[PDB]
């Protein structure tokens, strides 16, 4: 299953990748990665780069993706904040020159803006770009991640989507950013690397 990556943790710091990739899912997805927009991101950065030079993981441990969790102020639990921390500290020990590119879904673009909003200027100088689909803290944060360079922040915000908009609906919906990731994200990753 695509569903669960470890490769950061599996890493070994000689043989490190061109890029790292880091993604948190969304509410309710299974594994590390998820079933939607996480898999989709990292297909793309290994039909890009090689699956040699890409180093995908997702943000498991403590970060369980449950919908409780959305309606704490920073939209997640802290475990999951520095759970994603903590996998960004270890891509810089192990390899601090590969370009670390990130991305997150939902409650899992709290996690990415979370964790790298508190992040040392060593590390967020090594995240390269990050990609958040549907960021539930648009309203509240303004479509960009604190702390962290909009240059390298690419937020998708469909219309549609309620969690854009300064709240939270929960109920079974379609998810909205299949061409986003597929095609836009890819691409603005891949002008960022590196």
């Amino acid at each position: 299953q695509s569903s669960t990556r470890n490769e950061l943790e599996t890493g070994s710091s000689s043989a490190c990748p061109k890029v790292i990739y880091i993604f948190a899912r969304a509410s309710t997805e299974p594994g590390n990665m998820g079933i939607s927009a996480g898999p989709i991101v990292a297909d793309a950065l290994e039909r890009i780069y090689g699956a040699n030079d890409v180093w995908v993981q997702g943000v498991g441990g403590p970060y369980l993706a449950d919908l409780a969790s959305n309606f704490l102020p920073d939209g997640t639990s802290s475990a999951a904040i520095n759970e994603a921390r903590r996998l960004f500290t270890l891509a810089n020990t192990k390899c601090p020159n590969a370009a670390i590119v990130s991305g997150g879904y939902s409650q899992g673009t709290a996690v990415m803006a979370g964790s790298i909003s508190g992040l040392s200027t060593t590390i967020k100088n090594q995240i390269k770009g990050v990609v958040l689909f549907g960021y539930t803290k648009n309203l509240q944060n303004l479509g960009r991640i604190p702390n962290f360079e909009t240059s390298k922040t690419e937020v998708y915000c469909d219309i549609a989507d309620a969690v854009c908009y300064g709240t939270l609906f929960i109920l079974p919906a379609h998810f909205l950013y299949q061409t986003d990731a597929a095609v836009a994200a890819p691409r603005f990753l891949q002008a960022r690397i590196g």
